[PDB]
DNA sequence: CGATAACTCGTATAA
DNA sequence: TGTATGCTATACGAAGTTATC
DNA sequence: GGATAACTTCGTATAGCATACATTATACGAAGTTATC
DNA sequence: CGATAACTCGTATAA
DNA sequence: TGTATGCTATACGAAGTTATC
DNA sequence: GGATAACTTCGTATAGCATACATTATACGAAGTTATC
């Protein structure tokens, strides 16, 4: 009855979250209702019981507990959106959620993050894929100079456009970063490519033309004849910047396997992982290393160096003294 | 109600348990809050959801910044909850509008701005300059610039230092005392430690302006158009002439600041701070110590304070070049 | 009641949601209680606070230590409160006879034990002593007491090590990956590593015995009289094994457990850690660094791994006597 | 025992609860009974002066109570100590606390900004470290007197152990031992705590042991070893062991004024607390004196017995090794 | 075969 | 096993005691 | 009888810790259980 | 007696 | 000014698309 | 004409990360104020 009214309202300013939030709200909904409709229960408002069974049912399906907790997320989101009590706060939820996370942990799950993508492997792609003149080998070569450069994630790299560029007296280009995503950008308000990088970029900035218009995206299309189509309306998508680290590395070592495994290739964080360990391995601080990424949190980083020699712990110092 | 009227006569009663700045930001806040709402014949108080969406959005509709509307929709939060009325924030309508109105804005090319760095560099070009003056105002303003590099101190907490607050270590460095800060308010206080150049100046400063006369005196007063520093125990020099201090010094090394009428033009009061918080971060000092400089409780705010490097910058860059 | 018979079977039911060691200790309270309960003609549930005062003043006669009355007490609130009705402990006369039980106890005498140390010093002689023989359990315990004293962690957790779980750093050190431990339970897990010295001894009793020949093999397995390995993706190492290798190895070295009835008599299963615990300290180990090896989170835990130096112990009498 | 729970006032259950807590009053700590009861006392004839009712407590009056205190000048711990044996006594009887109550609560904030804004800062025991227990020693251990003797083993194992006034007084003959090293072993029984963070036996050094060592010989507690270690010195000069009364901590804290009085003279007019040693001067001496020898934390912490590091830092805070990370950048 | 090396329980207590 | 904060020590002036000058 | 060193007892004022809460592990002697010898 | 150096207050925005 | 947990964004196989080959 | 190269567009499965909550402080131009030159 009211909460119809939450919900016009709650659409009223749909403007208040993600595209990207939306489509799981609504991929997880249809997920939901699918499987009330199928065991006769009332997708809404949800009864903790149903709930229940139906995360249940989510872990029996081989999903991850982050996953499995994203269901549940939007699910709540939804009901706490409309004035009406969120499944979280039903004794029953939170209680096989404990259980299915023990369950799904102890049974060996575990979670995984991209390959790295290091300094060793900008040097070895580098070599060969410099010499080349295909209009394409250029693009690619200076998308993965910049990745590795600003560790700057790939929904980012597409939205820079030639306006952004300009140049310090150095002899070095400097990307402005304008338009950021979120109010305290932790990371700088402008990344500065090293010399190499720069001329690697300005070498596809030519051979692109998408030095006319300014407000033309820095990265564009390239049909398979070799000529670049410049544009100032589309990015080019981020699928496809994923798709360069993807090729890439399979020009060195083959294809996937007919495994499913995730991360089996480098993928758009590949640069970001390979860019921390490597600062690390340098002796770089753990807060410059956090800000030269962007990173708030810590952990997040000493996720990507947990293997290194240099964080192997006291004990370790400690017998071969 | 009656209950109502009950929890506000108690926290006017005892309004005294928030800060000043508090208070003037919730009266501020109202009035402007109050206004609107009568050109446009609303009821102020208990707030309706629904109308405050709309006084939100016409503040973003007035241009204000993204932090501005929160402090305005946090005031009005404040009021019903410490009233025992359900705030604002608790309708989906203003909840939401108000993320809209963050995410917004946003997009449309705006973020958060913070002082200009005062940087060790800063500090040693406006050393040497005044290093050898004679002058009062000079020693002084100096030595205000050092303990504001030195310690991270915001200007508040410097402007009521007292002489008695100060002391020395075993080998000679100076020690001030510092009992309430913007995050702290207890007995115990904190003591921030000065270097054998900065203990120095402070020093110079001290007898050139006697102010050791009164162990209650502050440390830092005004000084008139003769020369002479004017001692107190009960009249601090106010925080807006420490941003003084800092806007002089930087229109004595660069001049007249733009006619842009932006902000942080020019350094402020801030500026010692995220300068020296860079200059750590740059130096390899870790999280926990940055912590310690700064009186920082996470790495959470440590992190906003880095803007870091640009020119060649550092780190990457400087590991690309071989 | 009829909610109360609800909630208690929502809470059977995930029962899974809970620790194995937590319902059998659950049970065996409500054990004790019920049969105290009958003999003394009281209802049982819900526990009505002056029983469950006669019934823990009933624990302390029959001589049992504090901490095992407090699990009574504990356990019996989980059920109370976890089945929806008011904890006994939420009575004047719960909480405070157990603040009595332990003030008199302790004021008497009564202290909390710990684990017999095993220091590097222990390490090195079991080593040098068992590093040549060829025995297949002998050199499968040496492989555990190496990782043991080397990772701090608990029995149970290197009991569940999976030959997958197993990596290397470049430098070549195994790095051991633990996904459960008793304080925390994720998919993110935490990574301990192995010295050069300790990856030897594992790299070894993993050939010596192939339970590489199925990565979800149990790192640790059983052998039997012939001495031959016997690999498992099924079956773990039971616990009680493991707290056995530790006694066996404290006779190899100190004959027979005097007989004295006393518990912490020869190592045990926790003496790794205390012992690694302390080695740290007197190193001059940061609490950042001791608490990232043990995997604890707070200062007032790794301290209360430690009653350091015992005889001309350190510290104080080395700055005298010095 | 308490002032007076009325014939009217105190109604109900409140009377059985009140009861409950008398049943069970060996659930606190002795220490905290004696403060329970001077809190009342001085509530309750605090009431009278101003004719309000004692108990069950108004809010409002509790909170003219507190501004009470405060203008008698009192410190924010101390206030703090009386609003919450107040909140004690209401919970522990079935009441509400006050502070539980927006007018206690915003009143309690208010005094503690007001106080600490007016200048008000907690005090430590002036410490007594290695070169004030040298120096001591260079001129007590010169003396016969049985008093002297006493008072310098007394003090060698205050500094040499870092126990607490309380643990030193409950030493007694057969909790010694010796090392195979030749110095005395103190084993520490009756622990403060079910866990005890300090250990269980606390190693003199040689000089210290020999100072120990000539007050057992002069003073003739090895009679029994049941005697406390420490006791009394009569005007004769005489020792007097016993194994029933121990020395009051109050003593013990009269040989720390003393001797500071021998040495550094007559205590100050003013009436500020720490103006000569206390039972914490050696604690404090001790911590100083180990970080200036480069000791970890977590050694420090142990020799001590503390468990939370804030407190080690609080006494060590001064020293130049503690300036901080902007010093160095500073001094290149 | 029967004797043995080598390994599920219940209560008590520490993390 | 973490840990804020409610319980638990110490401070110290002054009054009460007991064996000695 | 007093006066007095040297305490003990008191009561209020402050400093300094240590535990309750809700689980989760380990300790270890005794049976129960397989595959060797 | 000006003219001048050197210092409350209200809205706006960062911590 | 701090931080558990609730938004946000990447991952990727697969199906549409649209200019070359 | 039909077969790609190189992409968009999806929808689902996971990783990463950053913000509401409730104050408390700084920014800075104008107007006001007081010894001094
Ligand atoms: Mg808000
Ligand atoms: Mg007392
Ligand atoms: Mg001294
Ligand atoms: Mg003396
Ligand atoms: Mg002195
Ligand atoms: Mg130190
Ligand atoms: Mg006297």
């Amino acid at each position: 009855d009211e909460v119809r009214k939450n919900l016009m309202d709650m659409f009223r300013d749909r403007q208040a979250f993600s595209e990207h939030t939306w489509k799981m709200l609504l991929s997880v909904c249809r997920s939901w209702a699918a499987w009330c409709k199928l065991n006769n229960r009332k997708w809404f408002p949800a009864e903790p019981e149903d709930v229940r069974d139906y995360l249940l049912y989510l872990q029996a399906r081989g999903l991850a507990v982050k996953t499995i907790q994203q269901h549940l997320g939007q699910l709540n989101m939804l009901h706490r959106r409309s004035g009406l009590p969120r499944p979280s706060d039903s004794n029953a939820v939170s209680l096989v959620m404990r259980r299915i996370r023990k369950e799904n942990v102890d049974a060996g799950e575990r979670a995984k993050q991209a390959l790295a993508f290091e300094r060793t492997d900008f040097d070895q792609v580098r070599s060969l894929m410099e010499n080349s003149d295909r209009c394409q080998d250029i693009r690619n070569l200076a998308f993965l100079g910049i990745a590795y450069n600003t560790l700057l994630r790939i929904a980012e790299i597409a939205r820079i456009r030639v306006k952004d560029i300009s140049r310090t007296d150095g002899g070095r280009m400097l990307i402005h970063i304008g338009r950021t995503k979120t109010l305290v950008s932790t990371a700088g308000v402008e990344k500065a490519l090293s010399l190499g990088v720069t001329k690697l970029v300005e070498r596809w900035i030519s051979v692109s033309g998408v030095a006319d218009d300014p407000n033309n995206y820095l990265f564009c299309r390239v049909r398979k004849n070799g000529v670049a189509a410049p544009s100032a309306t589309s990015q080019l998508s981020t699928r496809a910047l994923e798709g360069i680290f993807e090729a890439t590395h399979r020009l060195i070592y083959g294809a996937k396997d007919d495994s499913g495994q995730r991360y089996l290739a480098w993928s758009g964080h590949s640069a970001r992982v390979g860019a921390a360990r490597d600062m690390a391995r340098a002796g770089v601080s753990i807060p410059e290393i956090m800000q030269a990424g962007g990173w708030t949190n810590v952990n997040i980083v000493m996720n990507y160096i947990r293997n290194l020699d240099s964080e192997t712990g006291a004990m370790v110092r400690l017998l071969e003294d």
